[PDB]
């Protein structure tokens, strides 16, 4: 009746998390079941499963609820700009959308944050620094991203009772595939600075809605849906959540496939 | 249609809130309203209200779920011990069953946190460290506490929209109280040290129920009710939560007195 720090890693070890893997976390805690130390015994379990030497990463965006007073330049109101609390990556809080975990991994000591505010990933563990290191911050999902260097270093993603659509990793894929019509989001950023409040504009492939026209919103759960029913990934319990384990290279380039079929050429 | 940093600091000061208070913070963030920066907001606006001569406090308590598995002399069954995770006042959660803020202002770079666990408060400011040095671990709501020391220091506490019967330093004046019939708790406590964990038992006068037989469980509403009724503290909204600021060598006193007249001689 309590999923402990042991019998997660061996659920983690069963499904196929490896001794120095850099695995990247989409966890709803409540599925997991009755922990005895909350979402930090999942934590925990993922330290112990892959070692001194692996990565245990998680999606941080950032809370900013300003998104509603931009205009159409996406800009901030003069009479708001000095209100809204500038993006600090130890101090801004981590996004809590899609569960508590990302920021209890922000908090817990050891974590490091990226620069790009909005596609910011934590990091804890051997590869930490790098993992975080020099966050383009225009197209945040792209080239220079965490998200690639997770797909370059032979990471894995877990979606730990998550829902499939929240997998992140699927926006490096969205803006890497070469198809038309891709959608854009700009938006102004403050950054907190030693020398004080310094304002930004941000551009990127707009990751609140499928990139282009013609897709549900959810329809990245069915990409991983069709990637397991290829026979790639890894499906079983973590604790009593349904887990899904997928290689970050494998997935992406799946991701990108997915979309150069239905659009382009 | 925001609650800013400023004007939640220009709401505290109209309260009563001066500069160089030590203030221990009871808050329902969702009634404060729409805020920019969420519970931070809160935060900040009662850092900038004290200034750098103030202190924010806050209940921390302990996540601590293992006290299903207890028997009747409140030891750990031997097959549970070692998976209970073990209390380190720099990494175990605030509970947060009253709220989000404790863990909020336990996470804030600086925040320091008492020995205690189950009675652990959290100090930000100018006397943080003195508020959390040497909590005794055995009544830990008595005269060694931090519940003691924010009296002695003239501190205040602060009712942001939470419920009245939530005001913890009221278990300070039931500590007090000369009453007969004190209900007592006794639960084995694990501690993490630099050489592993070792267990401790602990003794406290049970804050899990009224201190006495014949009380309702929320009868702490009623003594700050009776309080505020008797001219005593100051009413008013931050943001747009009711909210009540009262002395904290005032409410302790009223609180002993108040149970020193319906019990005991
Ligand atoms: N969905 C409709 C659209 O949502 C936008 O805002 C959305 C945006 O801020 C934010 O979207 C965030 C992005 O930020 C972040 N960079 C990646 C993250 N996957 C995404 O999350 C969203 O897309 C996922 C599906 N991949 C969903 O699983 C998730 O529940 C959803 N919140 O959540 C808001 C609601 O989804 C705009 N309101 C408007 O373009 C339109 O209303
Ligand atoms: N209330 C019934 C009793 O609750 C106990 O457990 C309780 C205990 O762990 C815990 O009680 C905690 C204490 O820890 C902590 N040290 C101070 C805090 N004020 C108190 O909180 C409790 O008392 C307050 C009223 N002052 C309430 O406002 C609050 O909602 C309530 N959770 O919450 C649990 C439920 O209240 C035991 N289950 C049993 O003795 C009996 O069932």
């Amino acid at each position: 009746s309590f999923a402990t720090r042991t019998s997660l890693a061996a659920d983690l070890a069963a499904l196929g998390l490896a001794w120095g893997d850099a695995i990247m976390v989409h966890a709803a805690v409540s599925r997991v079941g009755r922990l005895l130390d909350g979402p930090d015994t999942i934590i925990a379990a993922l330290r112990d499963t892959v070692g001194p030497g692996g990565t245990v990463l998680a999606y941080a965006d950032w809370e900013a609820r300003y998104e509603d007073l931009v205009d159409d330049a996406g800009r901030v109101p003069p009479e708001w700009r000095e209100h809204v609390p500038p993006f600090d990556p130890q101090r801004s809080r981590a996004i809590r959308d899609n569960g508590v975990l990302p920021e209890f991994l922000r908090t817990t000591p050891g974590t490091l944050r990226s620069g790009n505010p909005g596609a910011s990933l934590v990091a804890l563990g051997a590869k930490a620094e790098w993992f975080t290191a020099d966050h383009p911050l225009d197209y945040g999902y792209g080239e220079g991203s965490p998200l690639a260097k997770l797909v370059e270093a032979g990471g894995k993603v877990l979606m730990l009772g998550a829902p499939l659509d929240t997998l992140t990793l699927l926006h490096h894929a969205e803006h890497l595939a070469d198809i038309p019509g891709k959608r854009i989001k700009r938006i102004e950023v403050p950054f907190a600075t030693p020398t004080g409040t310094q304002w930004r504009m941000i551009e990127e492939f707009d990751t609140g809605d499928p990139i282009v026209a013609g897709l549900a919103e959810d329809y990245f759960a069915g990409i991983v849906t069709e990637f397991l029913a290829s026979g790639q990934g890894r499906q079983g319990l973590i604790g009593a959540a349904p887990s899904v384990l997928v290689d970050a290279a494998a997935i992406t380039a799946f991701g990108v496939t997915w979309l150069e079929k239905r659009f382009g050429t």
